[PDB]
């Protein structure tokens, strides 16, 4: 994706982040940015090309599939990377400041927080291959399908541990210093 | 996209730019430009393919999806975008002088203004399921219905949000210069 | 697209452009290239596969989408914008004088009108989403439909409204040198 | 395309090719190869998916396509764009002389000479419509149609300009040295 | 993909390592990246498309495919790619002594192996066309068909000896130092 | 059709009625019966076969159906014949007394009113291809056809006009008689 | 149908019937039989081909059908015009004495009341275009769609009565004698 | 067809019919009954299932097959013999007196004669494959395509001529007596 | 059906056939033909038509039918009820004796009662929806679908009755004689 | 068919013609009529619905079905059979002398034998199963297929010889009286 | 089917024929003709509709069944019935000689003898339900499929034993008279 800009500023910013910083700015590079375009990107292309429901009435796959997924994990993780990202990018433009610190990383700490549990809010961190809805064009509760439920479960565990151990490293960081 | 010419430029800008004109250059490339490549785009990306009607009249769909969208969301935002970063580059053209930097954020707020006011008029930042329209092949006001609508209205609202924090920055950045 | 090499053919040329020629290599960057590639192609980009003609026909879908758009109006800017740049890059070739200032421009001018003059002799401006043909295959003139036409007439009036703004600048550069 | 590489090796071929020759180089570089990627690929990327025959024989249509069009124009672009523009790359090869240089030239005039020749005895500079094809599958001569054939004729007849402007500037160079 | 970033890294950490290192991470961009990029996402792009069963039941297509593969082998070789990259990077990060490069080789050797005998035991390295599956929307047992089985198999056979490989570069390096 | 049984009773029945009452017995065969079997049976055996509606519902075409044609045109036919022709059976049965004829006449007049009069209400004798349909499973009053139309129309006036002269043959026996 | 033979033997009893029997006899043929053959069997000819349900199940279709309509509605008519007129043939068979009509007229009454009892308790009088069924292969209680409601609840409601007459006259004989 | 009972009766009316009139009688069984019902009834059996015209609007198909064919031929050849046959019975009725046989006769003629010119008047002897028609659905005057033309119209001349005959002994049977 | 003349050579031997035999043959005309005619016809009509099984095989739905349904039940009745007719009319024939009465009768009870248990060998007198079959074509083991199954296991068990009360005719008629 | 009457008249005819005469009226009936109507009208039940042609063009395949047959067999020989036919009843109704029954039989013979000549003219005893026809929707002479050749030719030429045999018997009784 | 005409002059024929002779000629009429159409055309009767091949080429379908079946059974039998019967017609032309009743039997013995055998010849009296099949359209000998094979073959059995019986029937008699 067009993450050559924002790379080149978190890059500026690593020299200016602490040890345990450039850990976590390389956690979320190696595998949130990486993993999200190289293999989540592929893997959720044919969500709703793939996502085939039982009956023939017209409009009930895609309203069936916007209830299932209100929005894709995909984009919720962009924003989520973004947004998480966003406070060590304003912490940069201040330096280019030890409370300016800690509130960057305990902003970064409760939207990261913020995100997990709104994830799991919305989907249990399983999909589950069948869904059935009862939208107004799906007549009599059908039972839809999705599409790689399997591996977009398991992208969804690892991204949760990686946010996790984002979080970690973030508390640690704070007790620490 | 091809952003880059237009990133170099701007980054240019970023060394002559106030420290809140930063904040909102940062705003912009952070937020509109990446959201827009990165995640609206694969959204918007099967807006006509999936705006399946009812009726089985050859024409009545592209018809009626023209209708619904006379422009989509992403266009207008590549053309809000490339319009309210413009006067920012005019501004470095001719530091490449007060005055100069007035107008040019006056003429961003103005635009940002009247794209949001725009977007209102055109969809109130809530992209329904159904769409009932009445074009000549479309016979009896055929309902027809759309893609990811949930999906869309979020990014909406997102991005209605993000201009109205660049117009809180620029009258701020004004009334503070 | 790849517009890389030109750009920083052109970008060596803006050292010795004038202010004002400066300004117009702007305009052509920011505008009619990132618009065109960004924006424009993924609307014509279902140029075809959405043309759905009335008749069961086989040959007369294609056959009638070759007569109503005998190029596609982003070929057109491509020759276009290509067409129009390259008296610029004539010129730096000479300063790697003053009349091949003139000349160039010149040039520019009458290349840009010829082209906006050309565009209206195919299309005056206005898509419309009907277009009824009567090719060989097609029997007793068909009625066939457009994709996306009110977008595509809005980008239509930006680029011609782009063209006349650089024929404006040209001109005005003319009669002030 | 991957052009990046080749593109260094030429713009570095530039310093040493002479002033005509930096011309010949920029018409190569600004037409034949930006027309190919950005415009003729989007033209031609739908030529096999959109060419539609009459029967309802299921192997009639790819092999008449084939018959039709042994190699598209593209590729025969591409390999001629690659061929003429391999002798600069030798003649550099050779000065990373006079008699190095004219030989490289009278090679690129007579591929490019052999390549319009060729290109005219496959088709000459005008895709019909229609195909009428007897393959064996094809049962009694089956007439099959094509997509935008206007508009590959026109870029057909374009690069053919261009290359007899490539023609012109490589002989009048020769003469001229 | 979007893979500079950490070739960039990577490149910075083929300063310090060892003569055998710099051999295993050549190993891994010219073979492990470059195959899985190139030449095996061009494979699996087409997983679902054409994994066509037999049964006219809706979904009971996906639902097989996702049995059959839990998650695709190219997921599994991207995480692979990072996971055992990942030790390498730590490396630098503290370089940027002698106890630390030995842990990092051999949690390299580790996760290499795990994911190997993890690959193993989901599928054999050897994908048969056809895979029988009796999944609850799938009635009595239908037996479906995979895309590509032997060309599939054959990058499978491939990057699973290129594992092996470097897990002999790495063993080789342990006991050599 | 059945109507052999029938037939033979009531060519009993033409021994013991008025000549003016053979002449009515005979407009019924000749006319009624053997227009409704031979010629009308053909013309409705394809009356739902052939109704195609607009809408890609399941559901719409045999409901808009049902509402157009709440019952056949024949059916009404064949229930008008037998309840008018009932009282002449009834006599017969008698016989094997003026009061009696008179009696049956009287009813044989008012039936035919009331079966014109209420085939009138339902349908006011033009059948037109058009029906505008507004039931539960149709969405949006879709516009559906009909087969035969005009055919239908004719043997409704025909077959109207008829029973006109069934019932100036029975009133005018009445004055007489 | 096949009715010759038994209009052949009822017609022989219609000599030693009373007269009240007689009139009973002929509201059987010229009702039941010929309605029965003449406007309900094109009727219900295509009650299980226009049975058009909403999902794409391939099996719901005809075991919904077989739920909603067990045995149709012609055949009970068909084995109640045999079981009611059958007495009357065991008596002519007797006669070929007063007590056995007394018993057949008595067997004719309780056979028709229980088959009007029997056919309300399966469908009360009153078809519904629409059935929601929930057999196995049916998933979520699709709703299915009849053909012809209202013309066979019409047809119901008329035999309905027909038998009720039959009641009617077999009642008031047998007070009578 | 249900024609047994008309053929009693005019097999009766042989008796008293004079020997030309015989001929005549002859003439309608042979030729005009029996060629319609055991040949035309199964050409005209497929008059609108094998009615294919070329769009793929839902309603043009029917719209334009009643243009085309108002009433089907069959059924104006019924409507043609029942009407020339009705004299003949009016005047058995009578009989069961030479001015009723001339003016029976009479009427004959001039019914045989208003049929034979409303037939041309609707269409000339002669159905043509082509039917182009623009009723509303129907867009752009399509061209639709009819079954069975040649036979058709062989049967058209051939009853044609019957009727002619019809017409010959009729007049010549008038002049003799 | 073609059932008259059998009909005649019955109704003859009813002459000299027992009062007993008089009501048996009754039983059969009346139930088992003008039930198999009248009813059973209509029923089975669609049994092959609306055969759906669940697999898009081309050959499995007919082989998988023949494998369920090996003779269909109404062929099975028309052959038991021409064969228990046979020695009727064979007794017949000789009388146009006593012994061979009883041969006759027995000869009727012992293929009556092969019949019935044939039939219940292939199918016990219970039409289930569903038919599970394994034929070469058909994949592992298929699940198909009947039409109508509860009607026609409904007229299974009523001609199953039918037949065991011939029975008890038959052989309480010898017992008696 | 409704043969009933002529059979009458025909047979009726059978008392005063020649005893090779009932031979000849024998072999009309057996042969001509009997399998005209019970094995050549099942044959060519299908004759429309199975003849597929190979284009996809919608108005080729009755077209060029009329082309091949332009009256069908069956109706040629139901014409013939009544046009031969046709001399006996004249001669039976001048009975109800010799030089009419020479008259007659001539006729006779004279037509039988135009309708072998035609027939072979149009189709020369033996129908191939492939048909190639240009006619004008038909596009480059496509070949279609027909139903049943093998049967179709089978009749045809089984009806010919039984043709071939009324000559002989017809000009054998003429030389012999 | 149309064998009333047929049975009536058989059933004259039955006075004058043996016992034996009756015998038969009740076999004939009760077996052979009343299965024939009874049961038997049903069965046949959708032959070709669900002769589905497995190529999907257009014309292997019918192709392929006219080979399989170059004569439908059924039509074989009424050919034989036909045959096999008209010595009985003949002998009682003559009789209307005990030297001209053995020719008639010995002829109706020869034919059935060379109806069976000819049966047998073309398919040995068991249908398989998988025909493989290379006619010209059909390519790579395709294995097409029949419809109700194991009931066909149960009536092709039947029907050979009833003519081995006729046999039987036909010798026996001449042995003994």
């Amino acid at each position: 994706g067009d993450w050559s800009f924002l790379g080149n500023i978190l890059e500026e910013v690593n020299e200016h982040s602490t040890v345990i910083g450039r850990v976590w700015l390389t956690v979320l590079f190696i595998f949130r940015i990486l993993i999200l375009g190289t293999a989540a990107d592929f893997v959720w292309g044919d969500e709703q090309s793939d996502f085939v429901c039982n009956t023939q009435q017209p409009g009930c796959e895609n309203v069936c599939y916007d209830e299932a997924f209100p929005i894709s994990h995909i984009r919720l993780w962009v924003l989520q990377i973004i947004f998480v990202s966003t406070p060590s990018l304003v912490y940069v433009g201040h330096a280019v400041l030890l409370r300016t610190y800690v509130c960057h990383i305990i902003f970064k700490t409760l939207f990261e927080v913020g995100f997990i549990v709104g994830h799991y809010f919305l989907y249990g961190f399983r999909i589950l291959p069948l869904y059935r809805c009862s939208r107004w064009p799906c007549p009599n509760v059908v039972d839809c399908f999705v599409s790689r439920p399997t591996e977009k479960t398991i992208f969804i565990l690892f991204m949760l541990s990686v946010a996790s151990v984002s979080l970690f490293l973030n508390i640690l960081e704070m007790s620490h210093l």
